[PDB]
């Protein structure tokens, strides 16, 4: 009775939005494997999705030479003695190939002339690119260990993160701004922001697999003019029915948006099971309540249906802030489906959900479909 599950086109379209099916890691913090280097089992990020706008946010000393840029070579031993501690520089792998050549940030340019890049988007290139780069070991013997990446899709250049590790904090174990002076770390944690790095997008290298998987799998962008929900008894209810739904009030969309990534509940794999599998407060949207205040509703529920509300936005963590498919995900062939159809288009009510004295309403307007309760 469900319509977005009733054809195929919608199960299609709403299968987008399961993180738990197809991300399969955390996204806050995503440590979904481990693989071996030099006889050393390390944490390493596994996410099947492209997560839009997250970059790590350090805490070095605010003052040369440092830069407070995780996108920043790491440092080499002898900046590292100029600095004294913490570190300095950021988490891009710093490595030259046996020719002296740069390995890391490398330009779209060349990928994309690359006959072996199969992908058919800049993006999916990118990642492409980290999966199949993977980590050597202390006898320049090659690992199955593979870093992840940042694509800066503004400066079409794909980094390679040397520093995998997303989220330090404590006083025992880094520092902030310089304090405690003895501890070699700086402190530094995920984060996406309402204005910046909107154009940085931070994936494991398993993104890179199935490089053309992410256009339909994953959410990439927000959806407008829906309020995210869940069948129940017959009908579409959406996050503010349900018990376990955080709402908060917000002055914008974007910080709902932000929540849907920061907020505590977010899948996450860092100590700080330890992987989350995807599982969690993903899950979000922006309406505004009866009385005008901007809220945002966050629910760790994969939602199965929509509610109509052009009023609303639905957010996930792994996705963007607009709702616009920017042009570096569409795919330069015709064979991969494209981002974008599935909710254009008899009027169809459902049963009376008497618990609630509602009734599920399934039409099509402005050649869009509707979907509430009356
Ligand atoms: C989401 O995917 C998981 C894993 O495949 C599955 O167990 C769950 O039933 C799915 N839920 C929805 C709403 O599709
Ligand atoms: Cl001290
Ligand atoms: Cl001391
Ligand atoms: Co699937
Ligand atoms: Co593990
Ligand atoms: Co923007």
């Amino acid at each position: 009775g469900n319509p977005f599950q009733a054809n195929v086109e919608m199960k299609t379209f709403m299968e987008r939005f399961n993180l738990t099916h197809h991300h399969q890691s955390g996204i806050y913090v995503d440590l979904g494997q481990d693989k071996e280097v030099d006889g050393t089992l390390y944490r390493e990020p596994a996410g099947l999705c492209p997560i839009w706008g997250k970059h790590i946010e350090l805490q070095q000393p605010d003052r040369p030479p440092y830069r407070n840029n995780f996108l920043e070579d790491v440092p080499t031993e002898k900046e590292y003695k100029q600095s004294g501690n913490p570190l300095p520089g950021g988490f891009n792998l710093n490595f030259v190939t046996p020719s002296g050549q740069r390995i890391s940030p490398f330009p779209m340019e060349l990928l994309e002339k690359n006959s072996n890049i199969k992908a058919s988007t800049d993006l999916g290139r990118c990642a492409e690119f980290a999966f199949k780069t993977v980590a050597m070991d202390k006898n320049n013997k090659a690992t199955k260990y593979r870093y992840p990446f940042v694509y800066d899709s503004k400066k079409r250049l794909c980094h390679i993160l040397y520093v995998s590790m997303q989220l330090m904090e404590g006083k025992k174990y880094c520092s902030v701004k310089g304090e405690p002076p003895d501890l070699t770390w700086y402190c530094f944690k995920p984060r996406k922001s309402v204005t910046e790095n909107h154009h940085l997008i931070y994936g494991s290298a398993y993104v890179g697999e199935n490089p053309d998987a992410f256009i339909s799998k994953c959410p990439n962008q927000a959806l407008r003019g829906y309020r995210f929900g869940v069948w129940k008894k017959g009908r579409c209810l959406d996050y503010t029915e349900l018990t376990d739904t955080v709402i908060e009030r917000v002055e914008s969309k974007a910080q709902c948006w932000v929540k849907t990534f920061e907020n505590d509940g977010v899948a996450s794999d860092q100590p700080g099971q330890p992987h989350s599998g995807g599982v969690g407060r993903n899950y979000g949207f922006y309406y505004v309540d009866t009385t005008g205040e901007g809220k945002c509703a966050l629910s760790d529920q994969v939602p199965d249906c929509l509610v109509s509300d052009s009023a609303a936005v639905s957010y996930t963590a792994a996705g963007s802030l607009s709702e616009e498919t920017p042009n570096f995900i569409i795919p330069s062939n015709p064979s991969v489906t494209p981002p974008t159809t599935a909710l254009q288009c008899p009027d169809s009510f459902g049963a009376c959900d008497v618990q609630a004295c509602k009734r599920q309403k399934t039409s099509c307007v402005g050649g869009q479909i509707q979907s509430t309760s009356v």
